[PDB]
């Protein structure tokens, strides 16, 4: 055990199928969504009503797809008024063996099921409404089924970490404190990732067991060192989606990341798609312009793009073992 | 059929249970939430699960306490990602013999499960796709089990009408030319009454099948006035919820809606509480100071406090039961 090692509490990833070695993992994909529906989805349920069928086909053969390349296990980043659904993700896992974390926590402010937590701490102590939600998902079941939850999942806005978004961030802290439980985060449009970093190891949570978001969403590379500074892993998880809102094009991020693993923190460099291999609601209509952002935003490029071009960039077969295996069997293990 | 006459589509009114006629109505609720949850609640759902049977014995029991007060018929609001479900309600009614309408709309920017849709509507015609579902449950069915929608509900902010909300006054309005079906809104904190009957009018909704709502939250009678103006009914539907908010207490409103009964305004004035007869997610924890602002927010308060404090006033009984029997018989029926 050389580097930042994390426990003082547990020593293994909790799945959707139950408990697993950090020896297990195997190269994982750090964030990416089963299925997913923005906040609303559900109310759309007349003309867009989930095909279990349908959805429990798709997933399986992309999870096949996964597997072929060598990828053993998944970090659904779903929150909890995202679509997540922790029985679904077992009949998947079961299907193919591919090993699945859930998450517990909700979106950022300004795009997750906010109304019920914002009003509920408007009335009282929701810091410890969230903070129970969270230790119960992680340590008994989530909704009564058994099973848990295997990371927080966390989320800040573009101009702030706003109020109501800090009480996840002081609730999950605190479990984080209690449990062991790993934390990943959503930042949005590349800005508070050194704040993030900051707000959770201030207030206790371990470092090695915190891998900041979305970086990739910004490319200047001061702005991943000042946030790396925490001693917290950092993630260029939306790898194939270009252009498409604040998005920079995946040739941006390789030229960040390049300059950081030639500053040499492999160690702590996460990648994954933020891919939805299934969308709930009525199935999205996107518009000619944009479907060359879209084009590389499936889960096999990674695998298939990615690591090949760093290799042939001069990128080692340790460093790339070392981001998708070393890494996360350190993180969620 | 004296006055302003709906028509010129359908002639009745359709419940959880089916068709009705005007007649059957007898006196109405115009405005009340059988079960409501604020969008988010579902993400608590671990430690805030629906108990069925308590909900259906509460909820049961209040409908009673309902018909013993001489009122058949409740509109239920509640919008479709706030709790929405049908098959509830239609248990509640068929429990009952209390005739239940239940709603088709999504709520306002800041407070309903908004993500969803203002995101199909970056990325293409949303206005036709709320129009599409809006169509299909008022006339088909809500969720495949043949259940339909007895009233559009709509709802804007309270500095503007935004962008996002006239998605829906567009579909909804479009939905009530073709159908016939009665719209029934929510202003916010006041505001945007008359903006709301302008807009909908000026896109050929019938004002005669249209009911403003929340209408008591302003107490300028001048603001009712030029809403009036357009010849839609308007409702003080909110009755004791005092001092909650920016809400006014029980004293302003009478004082506000005697003047406009005293104007002769009584085919166009409907009340109704906004109860929540059973809250989704974990129960509300409501501070003590707040007590005696809900103290009258419950369903049997026009009944046993309102009506007879208008009739001490001067309000006759043929005023109380135009509003109460003769309006909604119109506007629903
Ligand atoms: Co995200
Ligand atoms: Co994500
Ligand atoms: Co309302
Ligand atoms: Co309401």
């Amino acid at each position: 055990s050389s580097g930042l090692v994390p426990r003082g509490s547990h020593m293994t990833a909790q799945t959707v199928t139950g408990a697993v070695a950090a020896a297990q993992l195997g190269a994982t994909l750090p964030h990416e969504h089963v299925i997913f529906g923005y906040p609303g989805y559900a109310g759309d349920v007349t003309l867009g009503p989930f095909d279990h069928a349908a959805a429990l086909a798709s997933c399986t053969e992309t999870a096949r797809a996964l597997l072929a390349r060598g990828i053993q296990t998944v970090v659904d980043a779903t929150p909890n008024g995202c679509g997540r659904n922790p029985a679904f993700l077992r009949e998947v896992s079961e299907a193919t063996g591919l090993q699945i974390l859930c998450a517990t926590g909700f979106y950022y402010e300004g795009g997750g099921a906010t109304t019920y937590f914002k009003f509920r701490a408007s009335l009282g102590d929701a810091e410890s409404e969230i903070y129970e939600m969270m230790r119960t998902e992680v340590t008994e079941g989530i909704a009564g089924t058994g099973i848990r939850a295997g990371v927080i999942k966390l989320a800040s806005s573009r101009d702030a970490i706003t109020p109501y978004e800090q009480l996840f961030f002081r609730a999950a802290a605190r479990v984080q404190r209690e449990t062991g439980v790993p934390i990943i985060t959503h930042t949005q449009e590349g800005q508070q990732g050194p704040q993030q970093a900051e707000l959770l190891t201030s207030l206790g949570a371990d470092p090695a067991r915190i891998m900041i978001g979305h970086m990739d969403g910004n490319t200047d590379p001061a702005y991943h060192r000042e946030t790396l500074r925490h001693g917290v892993s950092i993630a260029f998880d939306r790898i194939g989606l270009q252009g498409m809102v604040g998005t920079p094009t995946d040739a941006e991020r390789l030229s960040v990341l390049t300059t950081l693993l030639g500053e040499g923190y492999a160690d702590r460099l996460l990648l994954s798609h933020d891919s939805i291999w299934h969308w709930l609601g009525r199935p999205p209509a996107i518009p000619e312009a944009a479907l060359p952002a879209v084009k590389d935003w499936h889960p096999l490029h990674i695998s298939d793009d990615i690591l090949p071009d760093l290799r042939r960039r001069g990128i080692t077969e340790e460093q790339v073992g070392q981001m998708t295996v070393g890494n996360p069997a350190r993180l969620f293990g």
